[PDB]
């Protein structure tokens, strides 16, 4: 679990959302697993504007915050679940890190604020599902 407080929008994994986030839908996009929805309370987290490819994330399965070199975000093949079928995700990066399912909601951070949230894993592998390039967040 986890999510991004920025301005008046909360930012989780879509496969995670609850009514309330449904009921005050601002974005959703499944080929990318996130949701926004629209909060009462003001958020008060940076985005990062940048293209870093080295970072900071909060691992809930093992209560540490681990350094890791990640990929650009890109499309990359997603194993079945109980929440999507079989498909490409996009705007996804990865790196070697620890990862379990309650691991998603996590938060990926650079020097320059949010980079984006777990979404993946498994093998050794953390992915994370870019949110730098969503502008409107911030206005
Ligand atoms: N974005 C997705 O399609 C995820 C939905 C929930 C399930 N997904 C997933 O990768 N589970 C998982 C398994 C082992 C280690 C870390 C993990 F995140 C896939
Ligand atoms: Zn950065």
């Amino acid at each position: 679990s986890g999510a991004i407080y920025v301005g008046n929008y909360r930012v989780v994994n879509r496969h995670l959302a609850t009514h309330n986030d449904w009921a005050n839908l601002v974005w959703e996009d499944s080929s990318r697993d996130l949701l926004v929805s629209s909060t009462t309370a003001q958020g008060c987290d940076t985005i990062a504007r940048c293209d870093c490819q080295t970072g900071v994330y909060y691992c809930s399965s093992r209560r540490k915050h681990y350094p890791v070199s990640f990929s650009k975000p890109s499309l990359i093949f997603v194993e079945a679940s109980e929440y999507y079928p079989a498909r490409y995700q996009s705007h996804l990066m990865l790196a070697v890190g620890h990862s379990e399912p309650g691991d998603c909601g996590g938060i990926l951070r650079c020097q320059h604020g949010v980079v984006g949230i777990v979404s993946t894993g498994g093998n050794g592998l953390v992915g994370f599902a870019d949110v730098r390039d969503l502008l409107w967040l911030d206005e």
